[PDB]
DNA sequence: TGTCAAA
């Protein structure tokens, strides 16, 4: 089961071909995604990351590896929540 | 909104 088999299985609507993916890749994002937030905030980052990357995978091209197009999602996902951080703090 | 080298 590469990741490019499991994609093409959740874009042909198998939805627990993602399970695959999330469980394969948590770890890596939340690294990730521990870089840009703080660390109680790590979990509920990395799960609107894989939300997003669920949703959007009919518009994933493959013109990269899956963990490429997630990596950035994820990046894309902190700095998102860091805007919204910075209004409810007023800053 | 999109995010597509890899990381």
């Amino acid at each position: 089961l590469t990741d490019q088999v499991l994609v093409e299985r959740v874009q042909k609507g198998d939805q627990k071909a993602f399970n695959l993916l999330v469980v394969r890749y948590q770890h890596k994002v939340a690294s990730l995604v521990s870089r840009y937030v703080p660390s109680g905030d790590v979990p509920d980052v990395v799960q609107e990351a894989f939300i997003k990357a669920y949703r959007a995978l009919d518009s994933f091209r493959g013109d990269s590896a899956f963990y490429t197009w997630l990596y950035r999602i994820a990046v894309n996902t902190a700095k998102n929540y860091l805007v919204a951080q910075g209004r409810r703090l007023e800053l």
